[PDB]
């Protein structure tokens, strides 16, 4: 899975 | 699933 | 398919 | 295929 | 199966 | 055969 | 044959 | 498969 923040 | 916010 | 969009 | 943007 | 956006 | 447009 | 463009 | 992004 993937976790992105911006 | 999915989990997004903004 | 699918499309998520926040 | 897939496609993530944040 | 396809997945277009614009 | 098949289009797809966006 | 196939077409793809974005 | 294949993914385009512009």
């Amino acid at each position: 899975g993937y976790v992105l923040g911006s």
